[PDB]
């Protein structure tokens, strides 16, 4: 099927996502509304249920509100049954309207709809070429106090109606009991509770298996993507085995939320997007876009540097989900803010690299501060706002112009208030000019583009004061004045003759799994796919057409490979690197080592004989290990994803700067479980 098909669950760069808080969008079924203290039909107490549900989203797909705007994916609240309690937090009553306070991951939240209503949403969305992404929040259940078992539902977890356990008297240790996090360290935010939420214990085999069985159920119901909540607050090692479960079963686009503030760049955040098997909400993009287009705390050179630097820091930048606001930020549009600021930021996001997400009601110019004020009911379903028309015009270009879906980004002209960038993929081009100064026109002289000669009409039709671009010989444009607040988009598409890979999904899986390679110029006839120097041809290529190849991963050693395609004529593509072939199915094992004393700056790491443990290379060793919450120094511990059902060999080592101290003695061996978790508890061997 083509790369733009709704059946492409692996890659979303050709899509535009509309993020919906289900409760705040449309009440299509009043009979499923909560009653009593849990409900507020006027939606003026923003912490109660207002009534929005899955029938309301079905109605807005059917009547053309969502499809008229060019939306091709919706991202909805977690679908799972939540606690029914109205919790009073110092006078204010609070309900689970947001879907984050789960009690049974195998059932539906009835305020949103039945399981038949969820299937009707999936089938209605897919009949209209809309993909469905769901939130999934496996870090916790709901508010709980083990001291007071009567508070809320005591964090209880059920498995399809059957109670597994509560937070008080947790004799099976389904939950963590280390107190609440102060967010001082990543280790501290993982194993301690976020606020009062009962933290799930993923080292318990019952919890591990239950959450993996629950996500497969939702994949079986046909969801096309998953947004994982609180990825900074769960063990990396457990999240990599969770991703391997999804990818080796039914791979779908998965991304997580790791918040970053203004000007914060975190190595760990980049490491997680590059190695977990999931991508991330692009906070680095969002925060700089708000600084340049909203708050005016940086200028176009800051925008340029973010686009140039993130193309490099993210190993797969086309998989990062971009946005200008969402449920964890104040709405971009302010009361005294020019609406043109919101319209340009949306045009910038829709034509930029990655997977664009628009927070519901942006097209209706909703303003509001932080939670819960950024989650009001949307006030109007008017299809004639300028912002609705901007999305309507630009969102289709992700499906039709591969330079917007996959292309590189090149700044062609800039000054403090103007940027003109080009997106390029093969011979497909898009050029975008934006002037954020609302008072001053900009004289553009010397603009050179990759556009063929012609008179290109603004795709926005002049609604944000854009103009025609006349391109002469050698891509040189005739000089023009860019209007105050002007934004224009010019483009040119054609066929690729050379294979060019724009995106691959999933990026981590074991041998035998089918991966999806998207791009242009592959040809109709079946060619060759290279994983390193290994050629995959013939029947192992499940499908080949010009924009998409589906191929089985060859039985190669675990490790990281470059992918390259050669069409039937032997013309080869660009390399798409960093593909991780796993040794096999994964399980998370907790490694615990006692009596490992260290100097300042020296930490303990683990390596071993499989790719998942870095294949004996100290530079790729797992760590640094933790030593504060579950176990305390000089005992160190870490949860590591490791191949299931086999004997691995390993050693611990201490590293400080460039010095590696290996423990002495013979290599350690351990036979891993086939499912569930395991703990290895050993003593440092001098
Ligand atoms: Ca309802
Ligand atoms: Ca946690």
């Amino acid at each position: 099927a083509p790369d733009t098909s709704v059946s492409n669950k692996q890659n979303f760069s050709t899509d535009v996502i509309y993020q919906i808080f289900t409760d705040r969008f449309s009440d299509g079924n009043p009979a499923n509304n909560p009653t009593g203290a849990a409900f507020d039909g006027s939606c003026t107490n923003l912490r109660l249920y207002c009534g929005g549900d899955w029938q309301g989203i079905i109605n807005k797909i059917n009547d053309g509100y969502l499809t008229g705007m060019g939306i091709t994916a919706i991202w909805i609240s977690q679908p799972v049954e939540n606690i029914y309690s109205v919790i009073n937090y110092s006078g204010v009553n609070n309900t689970a309207y947001h879907g984050y306070w789960a009690r049974d991951f195998k059932k539906t939240n009835p305020a949103y709809g039945t399981m038949q209503d969820f299937k009707n949403l999936i089938d209605t969305a897919h009949a209209h070429n809309i993909k469905v992404i769901i939130d999934f929040a496996p870090n916790h259940t709901s508010p709980a106090s083990s001291d007071d078992p009567s508070f809320a539902e005591n964090g209880r977890l059920y498995d399809n109606g059957n109670l597994l356990g509560g937070y008080t008297n947790d004799t099976q240790n389904l939950f963590h009991h280390y107190g609440g996090t102060d967010f001082s360290t990543i280790e501290n935010g993982i194993y301690k509770n976020l606020y009062d939420l009962a933290d799930l214990n993923h080292n318990n085999s019952s919890v591990d298996v239950y959450l993996k069985d629950a996500i497969k159920m939702w994949l079986d119901l046909g969801v096309d993507g998953i947004r994982v909540d609180a990825v900074k607050h769960m063990p990396f090692g457990w999240q990599k085995s969770f991703m391997a479960t999804i990818n080796n079963y039914k791979p779908v686009f998965t991304f997580g939320e790791w918040f970053l503030g203004v000007n914060e760049i975190s190595p760990e955040y980049h490491q997680f997007a590059n190695e977990s098997g999931m991508s991330l909400l692009d906070f680095r993009f969002a925060q700089k876009a708000r600084q340049v287009f909203r708050d005016n705390t940086d200028n176009m050179y800051g925008l340029k540097a973010m686009l140039e630097g993130s193309e490099v820091d993210y190993a797969q930048v086309n998989d990062q989900v971009t946005f200008i606001d969402n449920h964890d930020m104040e709405r971009f549009h302010t009361s005294n803010g020019d609406r043109r600021k919101l319209e340009q930021a949306l045009a910038f996001t829709l034509t930029s690299r990655g997977v664009p997400a628009i927070y519901y009601g942006s097209e209706q110019y909703m303003s509001g501060g932080n939670d819960p004020d950024n989650r009001a009911r949307l006030p109007s379903f008017s299809t004639t706002t300028t912002a609705y028309q901007v999305i309507q015009k630009l969102a289709p270009l992700r499906k039709s112009n591969p330079a917007i879906a996959y292309g590189s980004t090149h700044e062609r002209w800039i000054n403090n208030d103007v940027i003109i960038y080009e997106r390029k993929f093969g011979n497909n081009v898009a050029v975008v000019a934006i002037n954020r100064n609302m008072n001053t026109p900009a004289s553009i002289t010397g603009l050179v583009t990759s556009l063929p000669r012609g008179s290109y009409n603004d795709v926005l039709g002049g609604i944000l004061n854009g103009n025609t671009l006349t391109v002469g010989a050698g891509g040189a444009a005739s000089n023009f004045t860019l209007a105050p607040g002007g934004t224009a988009v010019w483009q040119y598409t054609t066929d690729a003759t050379t294979p060019i890979i724009g995106n691959v999904g999933p990026m981590m899986a074991k041998p035998g799994v089918t991966i999806t390679i998207d791009g242009r110029g592959f040809g109709s006839g079946k060619g060759t796919v290279y994983f390193g120097t290994t050629a995959v041809t013939g029947a192992d290529i499940v499908a080949w057409e010009d924009t998409q190849i589906q191929v089985k991963i060859p039985a190669v050693p675990g490790g990281i490979y470059d992918i390259r395609v050669a069409n039937a004529a032997g013309a080869a593509s660009n390399i798409y690197d960093n593909f991780e072939v796993l040794t096999g199915d994964q399980v998370t094992v907790r490694f615990v080592i006692n009596n490992a004393t260290t100097a300042l700056g020296q930490n303990v790491f683990l390596t071993g004989n499989v790719s998942e443990l870095g294949n004996w290379d100290p530079n790729n060793a797992i760590g640094p290990m933790y030593n504060q919450v579950v176990y305390q120094y000089p005992t160190w511990y870490y949860d590591v994803s490791v191949p299931a059902g086999q004997t691995i060999e390993f050693k611990f080592l201490k590293k400080q700067g460039s010095t590696v101290t290996w423990e002495g003695g013979a290599n350690r061996t351990f036979t891993t479980p086939t499912s569930g978790t395991a703990t290895v508890n050993v003593n440092w061997q001098p």
